Formats: C-alpha cells, sequence, structure tokens
C-alpha cells in the first residue's frame, strides 16, 4: 500500500509501506529516498508523534494516509 | 519556576523558566529538549493560543502549570 509524506515546505513525497512496518522502518525509507538519517527525523500522524516500534497498523495508518515530517538536527 | 509541557508524544517534559520569559524563549526551550523549531510550534494554555510576543506572567501562568504543544500545519 501507499502512504505520502508532507515536509516543512509543502513537498509531497509518497512511500510503499505494508500494514505492519515499524516506525523505524519508515525512517529507513524516507532515509533511502532523502538521505536523512532516521535518527533525525520525526513523524507525525493526525497530531500524535509516532515512536519507532509500533507499526502504521498501531497507528490506524492505511492506504493513501499523510504522514507529516519534522526533523531534529 | 517550573511549568510542565505535554508534547507531540502525549508525554510531559518539565521547563525550568523564569516569569518574564516570552514565548519565544519557551519554544525554544522546547526546540532544545523535543527538535521542533520555534516557527513550528503552536502552544495552547487555558483556552488561549500564546503569541510569541507576550510573557509568561502576560497570561499569568504560575509554577506547575501546563502547557499542551501543537503542530503548526496547513495545506
Ligand atoms: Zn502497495
Ligand atoms: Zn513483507
Ligand atoms: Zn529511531
Ligand atoms: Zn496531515
Ligand atoms: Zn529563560
Ligand atoms: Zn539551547
Ligand atoms: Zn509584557
Amino acid at each position: 500500500m501507499q502512504i505520502f509524506v508532507k515536509t516543512l515546505t509543502g513537498k509531497t513525497i509518497t512511500l510503499e509501506v505494508e500494514p505492519s512496518d515499524t516506525i523505524e522502518n519508515v525512517k529507513a525509507k524516507i532515509q533511502d529516498k532523502e538521505g536523512i538519517p532516521p535518527d533525525q527525523q520525526r513523524l507525525i500522524f493526525a497530531g500524535k508523534q509516532l515512536e519507532d516500534g509500533r507499526t502504521l497498523s498501531d497507528y490506524n495508518i492505511q492506504k493513501e494516509s499523510t504522514l507529516h515530517l519534522v526533523l531534529r538536527l
């Protein structure tokens, strides 16, 4: 399934994920597409800031959902 | 003094502050402990949104007070 990741400047990048993909897993996918180390990114979905080791499904994130990306650098 | 911030993780962080600290000061403090830029923060207290240029005394926020932190997103 697909999900979208919106950045700060609005740049909308697309991901190929699986329902039971951990968050540490999503960060690695972003690293692959944008060269940003996982330890630098923080992901928020519908207000909540997701924590690695919880899965997309643990947060009811389904196909074509939008995650927002923030960074700690 | 000390106030509490409910972050984006539902967790809660402790801030050591002065009464004259402006909201821009507080946002900066959160930037260190959490990682979010001040330009992306929106701070809520007792039903009010706090403006960058007002102090903790203006809103009359006292010790052990709790501020709900919120993301500043659009589009
Ligand atoms: Zn797919
Ligand atoms: Zn698989
Ligand atoms: Zn991580
Ligand atoms: Zn959104
Ligand atoms: Zn200060
Ligand atoms: Zn600092
Ligand atoms: Zn004042």
